């Protein structure tokens, strides 16, 4: 057990502009401005006891992470609202993304944000971090070439993770997790497979018309979410591997890296789509 010497950047509120509202957990777009640095930064703001730790939970596994696929911290600013600051992702969440240009989206950019998607969650286990929380709208597009990693609040640091009764998103969540609250980094590969499923249906809602309360069964009875229709049975084999009951069948996230590596240099051989054929901005990733 290394000792983690990552740095927490304090935030001086007169050193950023807050231009508008992304959305509402409220986040605002906005300018950091490091004084007399002469580079302006772009940059997603997030603005109670309980709020302040859990916000600082977060901020803690945030600012322990340094990856091209993992949300990047820049730092926090100390107000009654405990902002976060982290680097702006001009294109929104991934599934907004797919779900309003889904008929532009070619099967290249399917595989390489899978195999993006991967590389982050392997570089999380590598920090023995689990993330719990895996899914379409917790991948951010910085562009539609490359894409992060967001939402650590639900993260726990590490071969199992014992939680309580939270509130949890049922349907992403691997079986164990759903009747034991067990957690662990593969059943994050499970959420992996619900999240590539997301992709592929350019959105699609998992058991839709299904209440919570009933996913456990269905997944005890065998059930499994459909092959998507773009989906060759190729791709759609290692979604149904990251199902299966036994967590150590389940892929590794470095396999999954390999494997759609290798689809991602042939592309319509594994997804079928009609039709596939401010002058001192700097950003975020060039300001170390
Ligand atoms: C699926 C929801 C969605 O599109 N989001 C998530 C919540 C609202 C912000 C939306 N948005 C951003 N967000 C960020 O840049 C961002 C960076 C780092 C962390 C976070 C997070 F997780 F804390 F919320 C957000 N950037 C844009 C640009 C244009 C449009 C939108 C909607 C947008 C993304």
């Amino acid at each position: 057990e290394a000792p983690n010497q990552a740095l927490l950047r304090i935030l001086k509120e007169t050193e950023f502009k807050k231009i508008k509202v992304l959305g509402s957990g409220t986040v605002y777009k906005g300018l950091w401005i490091p004084e007399g640095e002469k580079v302006k930064i772009p940059v997603a703001i997030k603005e109670s006891p309980k709020a302040n730790k859990e916000i600082l939970d977060e901020a803690y596994v945030m600012a322990s992470v340094d990856n091209p696929h993992v949300c990047r911290l820049l730092g926090i600013c100390l107000t009654s609202t405990v902002q976060l600051i982290t680097q702006l992702m001009p294109f929104g969440c991934l599934l907004d993304y797919v779900r309003e240009h889904k008929d532009n989206i070619g099967s290249q950019y399917l595989l390489n944000w899978c195999v993006q998607i991967a590389k982050g969650m392997n570089y999380l286990e590598d920090r023995r971090l689990v993330h719990r929380d895996l899914a379409a709208r917790n991948v951010l597009v910085k562009t539609p070439q490359h894409v992060k990693i967001t939402d650590f609040g639900l993260a726990k640091l590490l071969k199992e993770y014992h939680a309580e009764g939270g509130k949890v998103p049922i349907k992403w969540m691997a079986l164990e997790s759903i009747l034991h609250r067990i957690y662990t980094h593969q059943s994050d590969v499970w959420s992996y497979g619900v999240t590539v499923w997301e992709l592929m249906t350019f959105g699609s809602k998992p058991y839709d018309g299904i209440p919570a309360s009933e996913i456990s069964s269905i997944l005890e009875k065998g059930e499994r979410l459909p092959q998507p229709p773009i989906c060759t049975i190729d791709v759609y084999m290692i979604m149904v591997k990251c199902w299966m009951i036994d967590a150590d069948s389940r892929p590794k996230f470095r396999e999954l890296i390999i494997e759609f590596s290798k689809m991602a240099r042939d592309p319509q051989r594994y997804l079928v789509i009609q039709g596939d054929e401010m002058d001192d901005v700097v950003d975020a990733d060039e300001y170390l």
